[PDB]
C-alpha cells in the first residue's frame, strides 16, 4: 500500500535527510548524482566544483531531487522535488555558505546553487 | 580525491546492490524513482505497475540507473548506468521473471522492462 506522506513527514525528511540525489538533463538524457543539500528559506542550497554538472544545468535548469527512506521492499518514504538550478552569484556565496551551516544538527572553487521547488511530493508504503 | 572504481567493484556494486535510483525525462524535466533491478546478460531487468512510468518510459527511452553506496560525505561509490528502456513483451515475460529470480543471494499487473547499457561509470572517493 503507497500512501501519500504527512506534510510533518515531508518536512522531518527535507529538513534531516542531509543525502539527497539529484537529477537533470543533458543532451535529453537523465543524469543521477548524489549530493548534499540543505533546505532553507524553501529552496534548497548546494555547491559543487564540477564544471560538467555547473555547465550541464546552466544549459537546462530543469532539475529534481530525490530524497527516501527505504527500510524495505514494501517499508520506504520518498520525496520527490521538481524545481528550477539558480546559481548563486560571487556576492551571494557568503549569504548560501551562511544558510548552508547556520544551525545545521550534523557535522560537515565551488559554485553554489539553489534549487526553487516548482513540486514537491511525498510517498510512503507500508 | 575521487577515483575511477576498478571493474571489479563496479561489477561487485551491480551484482549485488538491488536497489537503484531510475532516471527518466517527462517533458524535458528530470524525475528520479527507486526501483529494485537485476542485472542480467548485461542488462538490468526490472518492473512497474505504475502505468504513468511505462508511458512517460516509451515516450522518452533515454534513461539512467544511479547504483551508490555512501558511508559519508568523503567516503562513497557511485556507478552511474546510462541507457535505454526496453519494455518486455507478454510472450518475453516468464523469461524475465526467471532472469530476475534465478540464484538471487537475496530475498523477494506489472509491466517487466529491462535497461540496456550504453554508457556504464564508477567512481568513488576515499
Ligand atoms: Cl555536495
Ligand atoms: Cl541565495
Ligand atoms: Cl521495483
Ligand atoms: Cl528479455
Amino acid at each position: 500500500l503507497i500512501t501519500e506522506m504527512s506534510d510533518y513527514d515531508i518536512r522531518e525528511m527535507i529538513q534531516h535527510k542531509h543525502v539527497g540525489r539529484l537529477g537533470y538533463v543533458v543532451d535529453d538524457r537523465p543524469i543521477i548524482v548524489p549530493m548534499t543539500f540543505r533546505f532553507s528559506g524553501g529552496s534548497f542550497y548546494s555547491f559543487t566544483t564540477d564544471g560538467q554538472k555547473t555547465n550541464a544545468m546552466r544549459k537546462n535548469d530543469a532539475i529534481c531531487i530525490l530524497f527516501d527512506q527505504i527500510e524495505s521492499q514494501t517499508k520506504w518514504r520518498t520525496v520527490l522535488v521538481q524545481g528550477r538550478y539558480r546559481e548563486i552569484a560571487r556576492e551571494d556565496e557568503e549569504e548560501a555558505i551562511v544558510r548552508i551551516m547556520a544551525n545545521e544538527p550534523t557535522w560537515w572553487k565551488p559554485v553554489f546553487f539553489r534549487v526553487d521547488i516548482e513540486k514537491l511530493s511525498g510517498h510512503q508504503a507500508e
